[PDB]
């Protein structure tokens, strides 16, 4: 699992807690902020940050929610988030030219979320088969998760059972389906079906989710993730907001 | 309708498609900067080494009497030659997943249409250039050195192909990787045996200052599309070298 490697841990520490690039705002804060707004009429007792990686969006959701669970399949990601939460700091290696690295520190006390980090709990877990304790959520937010899932339907077709009535499921994805993560037969979109029609992922999401959800809003949210000091990925993820029916 | 493949299509889109995120076309920017740095040189012969689908060759032909564009990839060379000859090529832009958007490049849609007959495209290797590729007032090799297995083989001899007072202009984001370059051949981006970090610009000075003077450096951004929603946004460093 690439998500268990230290380079991957360092990459997501930088993306989630490092400095903004090319004028693009921090992605985890943008998503959590937009998610809180979309759910402003809800009780805001329990939220789930699914695929939380190094946990930045869990901390941000906890500024508004009474309890936040951060879940990720990578134990390495979970350890890093927990270490920052409990020790108050974590270090990471920022990439430079070639193999060169720059040591950086993330200080929990340098961020506004320092007022709410005890309302978070991080767990290792599988989004496609969550254990029963992860239930009764007002909000379930899964940013850039579905196109990394071995079988996205296992999560999507069942997630409504974990959300309270009038609760929300908020997804984002750039829809970068790849066989290294998901067999083509399981791509939600980005394929030509057996009748020569082009299936968009949002269409495939409507088909799965409109059984139990109403689609409330979509919006494009850019993000930049560093690869080296000179090479970056600059991506436009699509957020979709679903209200339990 | 000449049709290009995915690798060629990516460079077709990158070199001839629309500007992404407000970033100026990379090939035009590099050629324009090269022209600016060489304004007191003769303007007879320019080599665009690693020219891919040839946009910078066309752009350099607006100022030089003759421009050679050379690339290792025959497929890249044929795309450029086709756009030069027939005036149009088609390519497959990537969208979501496997979905593709077909696009057409029209030679007459660009200002370099006034100079395209002054370019010749060839297949060739920067580390083993044929002897006819000589007597250049300018050799421009953008984003090439960190794609070479042994870049020093190209760099230590290249002054032989450049006229007196001529220029060597390089760009690179210095993304040294063992899949392209043997670690022992990395010009920078590594820790030497004494624990000191070697910068690629310094490695370049060590190789090139035998026969060149470093005149200028400048950061140039570019955006290359990978899908409809995913793009690589990179800052390449241009270095400008005048032959002694
Ligand atoms: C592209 S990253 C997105 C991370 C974070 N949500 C963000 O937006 O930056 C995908 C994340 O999903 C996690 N993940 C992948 N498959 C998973 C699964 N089956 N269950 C839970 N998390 C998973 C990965 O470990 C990784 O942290
Ligand atoms: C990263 S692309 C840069 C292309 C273009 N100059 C630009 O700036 O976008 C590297 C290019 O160099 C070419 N190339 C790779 N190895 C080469 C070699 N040994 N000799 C000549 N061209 C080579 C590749 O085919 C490709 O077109």
């Amino acid at each position: 699992n690439i998500y268990e490697t230290d380079e991957s841990v360092s990459q997501y520490c930088d993306f989630q807690y490092g400095e903004d690039c090319f004028g693009v705002l921090n992605f985890a804060l943008a998503c959590a902020t937009k998610a809180i707004g979309y759910t402003k009429e809800t009780p805001k007792n329990r939220a789930l940050d699914l695929g939380c990686a190094t946990g930045r969006a869990s901390f941000e959701l906890a500024r508004s929610y009474k309890h936040v669970d951060g879940v990720d399949y990578s134990q390495a990601f979970v350890d890093a988030a927990t270490e920052l939460q409990k020790n108050g700091c974590i270090g990471y290696s920022q990439n430079g030219e070639g193999e060169l690295k720059n040591y950086k520190v993330i200080d929990r006390e340098g961020y506004a979320f320092r007022d709410s980090f005890t309302k978070v709990e991080f767990f290792q877990g599988d989004a496609c088969n969550l254990t029963p304790q992860f239930k009764e959520y007002d909000l379930i937010m899964a940013t850039n998760l579905i196109d990394r899932l071995y079988e996205p339907r296992l999560f999507l077709e069942n997630i409504h059972k974990r959300i309270n009535e009038k609760g929300y499921l908020i997804l984002t994805s750039p829809y970068t389906w790849r066989e290294e993560y998901t067999a083509k037969k399981f791509w939600i979109g980005g394929y030509v079906d057996e009748n020569g029609k082009e299936v968009s992922t949002l269409e495939g999401l409507k088909e799965i989710l409109e059984i139990h959800f109403e689609l409330v809003a979509t919006e494009d949210i850019p993000f930049v993730i560093r690869e080296t000091s000179r090479k970056f990925q600059h991506t436009i993820s699509q957020m979709s907001v679903w209200k339990v029916i």
